[PDB]
């Protein structure tokens, strides 16, 4: 389990779905997808030069969900998208019996005749 998100705010965007080929443009959304809060979420930062992922700091994800709680606290009409992809799992098996026949010899001689 646990959900990585990744976040760009420079190349990537708030409303995608926030994975390392889509990163999102604010850790916000990051809590949003996921609700973990303290889970795990790499934010890319240009680090010598070179971008890396760095992993959210409590300062910033607290920072993040601070205003989750004036949205959703208050739960005002912006629509916080998740969305799941899929987990249908379909089956079905086919009813049948067996049918035989089986012989009963009866005497039928009458023992009263």
């Amino acid at each position: 389990g646990s959900m990585t998100v990744y976040i760009c705010p420079e190349t990537g965007d708030d409303g995608n779905d926030g994975s390392e080929l889509k990163p999102l443009r604010t850790l916000y959304q990051a809590m949003i997808i996921t609700k973990s809060s303290k889970g795990d979420f790499l934010i890319r930062t240009k680090k010598d030069g070179k971008q890396v992922w760095e992993a959210a700091s409590k300062t910033a994800l607290k920072k993040s969900w601070k205003r989750y709680e004036q949205e959703m606290l208050k739960n005002e009409k912006v629509a916080a998208k998740m969305l799941e992809k899929d987990a249908t799992e379909v089956g079905v098996k086919a009813a049948l019996e067996e049918a035989k026949k089986v012989q009963i010899e009866l005497d039928t001689s009458l023992s009263y005749i």
